[PDB]
């Protein structure tokens, strides 16, 4: 199936960090740090949060600048439900579209029918039900999301534990109870059973939301994620190039505290961020 | 395979299924022209009136009914009572009806019906519920109103609902179907199967409060595939004449002249209860 | 340890049916039909429901009559918290005390300290948390309880699925998340980990509450219980003797539908029961 | 002086006090081994069942009971009815029990018990209440559950509460005792007396729902000094055998073998009521 | 014999001490000079985290190394609650204690760090006995009974110390049979509830923390039964940090000597002003 081919392609991103970039300078810094891909958007989430205004797909000119700037995969964000923003991005010839809750929602009731596209999609989730609905709409990769643009890992941790926790519950569930589990998740039964049989999400699952330090990036990996997104934590810090590299190494070496010490040491000022509580 | 069971239930299209509590009532139904009999302990109108815990009938009573007729024999099991369904299947009947008229045995889960060889009937009140039962392995749906009142109102409501949501679904923007499945709390693939087919993927019968021939013909004109009658026949003044009249109404549902002749002088319809 | 020895004694009842008896006649019927034990009490749960009034430990005279009337283990019931009733029962020389919610509660805040006794205790539960609390207090056998005295098996199914489902959740759970799990259960952490490592309850788990028919009894076994209690469903029914044997057979041959048809065939009236 | 009355009540430790309505019941209790009899109009289970205003017994009936026995004779007065207590004291009985089982005569104030020569019993449900009664001049406390139901549950609750608060108080930071007295709404000096003593400053008996020997022994094992039994004996099938059995249980409360022999074949316990 | 009990013994060595939050090598020196039993490295003192907002995390490993190099007394550092990777890093630096601290921004709302997986001992905060005992079952070797953070107001430290200690005294004379229910009500492990009953004290070292601003405050915590105190803001948000640090240390050591308490309090400079929240 072409869906299973898209799911197959994203497997290459395991062990990696995907970095949000707003220009070609940010893209090249991300590639040099060892990012597995770049994510082109208008403004980083912390800026979107602070400034407000309507956040949309980036000008295609800018996306073309980022694409010619690097040889790693280039991803770009479209507003939820804005299938025309997605058609434009596809036609530009990038590698993934992230239908992203950080941009301004364009359709509160429906997401993009992602099966109508040739190129693979990333979607956000906060729980298993949401993940499975995005996958059924045709998302080839999942981003388990915390708080966007605060530098606070708390919600990312909550959502990763929730998704992974329901998968472990599901794994051992009495088959006869799975119909009601599916109902309760409002997720498609066949995808729930597929999740049960595999003992993991049927697609690549990354963490996002508030990853600010190498320690945060490694934590996500130890909680069972395949990789991480970093939106704000790199380009809102005092030394983006160094910090980018440290986070990449943290994800590569997530179970090595000696290395985690080394890459974390003398990194300069992290993004101050915001404590919402 | 599930399609075999679904195919079997097609044979019942155009028929009336008559609840029976003993072999005398069983013979009355077959002679009256029923497409099948349904063995249960007490008719739903008596379960309502009397209370107590309503369970699967004693296997000996089901064996007697099975002897007494050549038409398909169905029996009822309590929702979620998978061992009751094992016993019914072991006896050799033709369908199990996992029925809400009996006393619920599991509030959160129905029977995993795909583990059985013989077909199941399940109840529903809406499309979402139908599709959940079907995914569990029901080969036939009963669209249910009120049990044991002789009042057709909730049957009319639920039949209009199931069918109305199917007509909505047929013409729906494909892109909106994912959310529609979320909202129905139903499996997406069954929603699309229903969409492409343009009708329920399994046989749909009306049930609950069918008391007169007019009621039965009404259900068929609303688009059902047949009707169940529980109380309407054996809580009436003359069961045998009334049963034949309902069978005739279901078979000739669009013939007013016929409906007049069969409804003419039928004796007392069941008492019933307005709520 | 003394506690493990009590747990071993109750383990010998696996595959069995424990029947409530109020006199010596019933106790003989239960033994003939093949019960693993009898449970002596004043009135069967359905009669306690219908009649009301305070329900206590049975007269020790009645218990002795039952004890000498049979050769299978003898159990008797004490009110929750009534540690003196339990003292008396142990002094009569019976085999188990069931600290039972069917009797009138004597202490709302505290159960009996069951560790202070020689003979093993049965306690009821509705969820995993509660089972584990009872086991920590010294219960050697757990009765997962539904509705008492109704012939309706619905709550017993609920509570059996609850307990078993929490145990299954617990098996794959991230170890780091077990501390909070134990807090939420209001359960001792060591017992939660013990449950995790075993993948089952640390003691015998029987179903009780509304088992009216052989189908009911076998359902409990297929959901994974070690055995069943039958309180009203035999002695509030048409033919107690025959229904009792049929239930023993259902438990012994729970996954054999041909046997279940056979023993279910022509049993006379089950208990009327009440729906709610 | 108050210590004389408190000292007198010590003599009752280890005993059972039996409510009686006539001289026949009075003789039954003394022969059965009661440490005292309590004269009242109707046993609490009949007051509950029947209603009406429950007052002090007629002095003639109390005189008859006083004649009929040599053990201490107590009688009940309505809460706050100080003239009832004057009459009882004038008759020459040994204790007055200002009892909540009778119909309350003053909702805001109890009897000033220090104005009487003879000792008073008062009820309580908690330590704070005990200490208030004691300050008013009660020489003995009855820790009370439910009157007239044969259900020990509230007795167990209140006995655990009184004793638990005493065990808490014993080990309490001295500096926190002032606030603890504020919270109990109890006199600070009595709270400290209770603290230093490590137990109630007056005799504490359990009462309310004591129906079987096991119940009586349970109260003693919880730390009481004796038990009252109102309904449990004279609403039972055999009062005389049951009374002796309760006396024996109270005297031999830590002997299971004994409790078996005395509870063995006692006939019907009182009906009672679950609430 | 056991790994945990050895960790508990390490923490015992700190009885009678004052642990001082330090944010750099200078403050760390000030603390050792003044007689601190240990230093606690963190990014900003609690009063600054309160006033400034922002996400607060583990200090840069570099800053911790600079603090560790500047002193010979034990070095503690703080990690966010649930952030087990921060703690791995802190352990790999080779410090002596980790404080899973509620002053830093929470990283995991439902779960604390599994502290038995570490070699070095942990401190955790609590506001009641139930909490303390849960932290201990997770592997905390030392408990900090916490009041308000960064206000210089001792009120909530007093409440929390009285609550924990009060509940410990409640257990002493408690009927053994009622303990199961008490354990349920505390949402604590039964075995630690009984161990607390048998000891008549907390099974691990208990310090006070939160709003300790003056020598009188410090001695008050000791007089209430604490084994020592933490001071964050009180020293380094005051007029004379170095003299105030020594005074507090002296007040903890001589907590039942009013004459000394007078001597050490006399002419101390501006105390931290702080804030009254009620």
């Amino acid at each position: 199936s072409p869906f299973s081919v898209k799911v197959g392609l994203a497997q290459m991103l395991r062990g990696g960090v995907i970095m949000d970039v707003v220009n070609a300078e940010q893209a090249r810094i991300a590639e040099e740090a060892g990012a597995c891909a770049v994510m082109a958007l208008e403004r980083v989430p912390a800026d979107i949060r602070a400034q407000g205004g309507v956040a949309r797909m980036s000008d295609p000119q800018m996306i073309k600048e980022i694409k010619q700037a690097v040889t790693i995969p280039v991803m770009a964000k479209a507003r939820i439900g804005h299938f025309v923003e997605a058609q434009i991005l596809e036609a530009i010839g990038i590698d993934y579209i992230d239908e992203s809750e950080v941009l301004t929602l364009a359709d509160e009731d429906h997401h993009i029918n992602k099966h109508n596209f040739r190129i693979p999609f990333v979607c956000g989730c906060r729980n298993l039900g949401e993940a499975l609905r995005r996958i059924r709409e045709g998302a080839a990769m999942i981003r388990t999301k915390g708080e966007a643009g605060t530098g606070n890992i708390i919600e990312a941790v909550r959502h990763v534990r929730s998704v992974n926790g329901d998968i472990r519950v599901l794994r051992n569930m009495d088959d006869d109870e799975v119909f009601t589990f599916a109902k309760k998740l409002a997720a498609p039964y066949d995808l729930v059973m597929q999740t049960k049989q595999l003992g993991r999400l049927p697609v690549v699952q990354f963490a996002a939301g508030g990853v600010a330090t190498p320690a945060d990036a490694a934590l996500m990996m130890q909680l069972g994620c395949d990789g991480v997104f970093v939106g704000s934590g790199i380009f809102k810090s005092g030394d983006p190039a160094r910090r980018a590299r440290a986070i990449v190494q943290a994800v590569t070496h997530y179970s090595d505290p000696e290395m985690l010490v080394e890459v974390s040491c003398g990194l300069g000022e992290a993004m101050v961020g915001i404590n919402l509580n």
